[PDB]
């Protein structure tokens, strides 16, 4: 199926058994890739070629 | 003057006194919990066992002025 | 090869390597250059930790039921 | 004023130190065994920390950390084979 790893505020990583809404890896083995650099505290949707997850990132930090 | 370095779905980490022995950092959801981090060096903390897609307040005094964390979903 | 390191530490390695067909899970073989295999079983990246640092380890991973050398950090004085 | 090394990987090396009140940054400089001594400056004080990247795998460094102004010395190898 798929799975997510490391969920900051400004990442998320994916896993699949290669080519995101609020890029391609061409292998080889290359099983997971990290996005990078996006908002906190956003919805989103992910899919990797169905099927689909559904992610939010964490507000908020530095600092308040 | 407290800053958040890095916010996952289970962990938060902390950066941040005058004749300070060692820190205590207390948390809370939206019950406080308390957590001492000793050595003057000891500027940095990282909490963990957090609930994903939860709110947790958190501030650190020496042994104002907090901030608030929510985690990934 | 077939099999890589991707993060090396003076405690801790990450290694990852391609998927077996028809496969439940793997075993990754360390041991250090004395030495004396130890081995762990996880059901395809993983990070063997509580190792010495400064030290030359070697890593091997295996299908079930049917490679890399790896040398920590080193400080001083800390 | 201790300096501590928190984490050492392949290609980089994190370091932490007291740092004495009150300095209007720190430099860090690094030479290999070999090699030459670099010098990178770090406006302080809110960081009694930084993480040093782009280093050779394999490679002893040595590390020395001045307040500014204008000390602790550490020495760093680091790890080897990655790859493949
Ligand atoms: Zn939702
Ligand atoms: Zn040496
Ligand atoms: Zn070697």
């Amino acid at each position: 199926n798929l799975r997510v790893t490391d969920v900051t505020s400004t990442s998320v990583t994916l896993s699949w058994r290669y080519r995101y809404r609020e890029v391609t890896v061409p292998g080889d083995l290359s099983h997971r890739y990290t996005v990078t650099g996006l908002k906190p505290g956003t919805e989103y949707e992910f899919r990797v070629r169905p099927s689909s997850v559904s992610v939010t990132t964490g507000h908020h930090h530095h600092h308040h």
